[PDB]
């Protein structure tokens, strides 16, 4: 039961020097422009990540959430490695979006799951635990099962969950995409209504022409069954690959979306 | 295994090549042969002239190509008699492009190659034309392999081309390509499956973008060889990145070496 890839726009992230500077400077215009441009490029969710010191995170996420929601109604994806921070900002969202993320580490599921029980929030769940990020397929598939079982005990349906198998660098494991595809097959076999999600950038660390590698990884992971991804939709070459691959996978009737993005100059040479 | 690359550029349909043929421009043909350095395993040669000029044209292109490179020839003609008349001009065995169940293509070509090391591209079509489903193509592939085995031609010498059709004509074109490839290689694990890239993107804009993403998807689906333009640097980067992503480039070295030599990446 296939569907277009769900795009989580990654650009409002304080690890990016220009955004860290905008947060320090309180430059709303930059954040507003990234929210709007990503929405216009087709993002389904706008990721927001403070990447500041811990005791500034909550107030910075609230500031980012305010600016994004003034500019656009595209729902938020709240990105924090600190579940307490997510808890403290969830009420600032005007509508339900995505929480990024829970995992089996520490008390992430004990904090976040009661937080979204009975709501329409969706959640990204990473296949990692207190021992770290496993490289092998079996361990990640077992973590996903445990996460889905813990979510079920708060009445969170599989359709609300996006499992992120945390693909590692191809230079660290040349089987990284093969394992990604095999974990995706096994997870979806167990849970046919679940989503599988990934970032695009980790795969190319340690290789030249990262943008080339990331774009080929996207195409392969889409064919392997990826449902959502955290990516940069302002990258015109990546967007042309995404839309060509949607048409090649039979998901763009009469190739109309591809033809329209070309006609509007969203992809191809900048006119 | 790494994808087998049949370099497509020496084809008289391309106006610069047509003109070089008419001028006897040797340098232009040698240069395409030698540059297709880019990794080609076979150099396609296709005259694309009138019927009565094709044999002498092919002999000229084969002569000039083999002066430039020892990379073997892929002799591309729709006329099996032309292939018969030029096979002896090759200095070493290569690929014949192509046979199919149409007319007498198998009956002319297979006796010439029986007991030799020549390989052959075999298209899934017959006298009624290009087939109208996946099943028909898989059944034609089975008939081609059986005809070939009656001349002692092993499956590893055959590259079955399932003749992918334009995505704008049928939005399932790649889904069906991948299904036929999976079924053919299930029946015959030692056979190769091959394709051209360009047909898929007919009637769409940004055809090079569509061709490149079709390459990456078809490689994951199991394609073994492809006739393509390996002088297109963006296509070669995608081809090499996809080889590394499919676990076929140990420590991503071929990719890193191609970047370090400026074979891919900004000029
Ligand atoms: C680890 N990634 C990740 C995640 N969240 C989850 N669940 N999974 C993930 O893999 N959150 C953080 C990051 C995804 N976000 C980002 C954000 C920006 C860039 C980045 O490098 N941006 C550059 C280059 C963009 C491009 O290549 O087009 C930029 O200049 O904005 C990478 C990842
Ligand atoms: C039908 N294609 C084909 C085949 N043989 C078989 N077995 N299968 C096939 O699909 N032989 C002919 C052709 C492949 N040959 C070619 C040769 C050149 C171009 C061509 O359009 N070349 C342009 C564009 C190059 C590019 O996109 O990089 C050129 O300028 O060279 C297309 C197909």
């Amino acid at each position: 039961g296939s569907h277009m890839l769900i795009i989580i726009g990654e650009k409002i992230n304080g690890t990016i020097p220009s955004v860290k500077k905008a947060i320090e400077a309180k430059d709303e215009k930059l954040i507003r422009d990234l929210a709007l441009r990503q929405s216009e490029a087709g993002a389904d969710y706008i990721d927001v990540c403070a990447s500041t010191s811990p005791e500034l995170e909550v107030e910075t996420l609230q500031w980012l959430m305010d600016i994004v929601q003034e500019a656009t109604d595209t729902p938020l994806c709240i990105d924090s490695p600190n579940p307490r921070a997510i808890q403290q900002v969830l009420l600032y969202a005007k509508r339900p979006g995505l929480i990024n993320s829970v995992s089996l580490e520490g008390d992430k599921c004990e904090v976040i799951f009661p937080l979204i029980q009975g709501t329409s929030w969706q959640v990204i769940a990473l296949t990692c635990d207190n021992s770290g990020i496993p490289q092998d397929v079996q361990s990640r598939v077992e973590i996903a099962q445990a996460l889905v079982e813990k979510a079920q005990s708060y009445d969170i349906a599989q359709e609300r969950i996006h499992i992120d198998p945390l693909v590692i660098a191809l230079s660290a494991d040349n089987g990284a995409l093969l394992k990604f595809a095999e974990a995706t097959r096994q997870i979806k076999a167990n849970y046919p209504m679940i989503n599988v999600t990934s970032g695009l950038s980790n795969i190319s660390f340690g290789m030249p022409l990262r943008k080339v590698v990331n774009q080929n990884f996207l195409t392969l992971a889409m064919f392997a069954g990826m449902d959502s991804a955290i990516l940069d939709p302002l990258n015109r070459d990546l967007l042309a690959a995404l839309l060509a691959t949607e048409a090649l996978l039979g998901r763009d009737k009469h190739c109309r979306n591809f033809a329209n993005a070309y006609r509007k100059n969203k992809i191809g040479p900048l006119k």
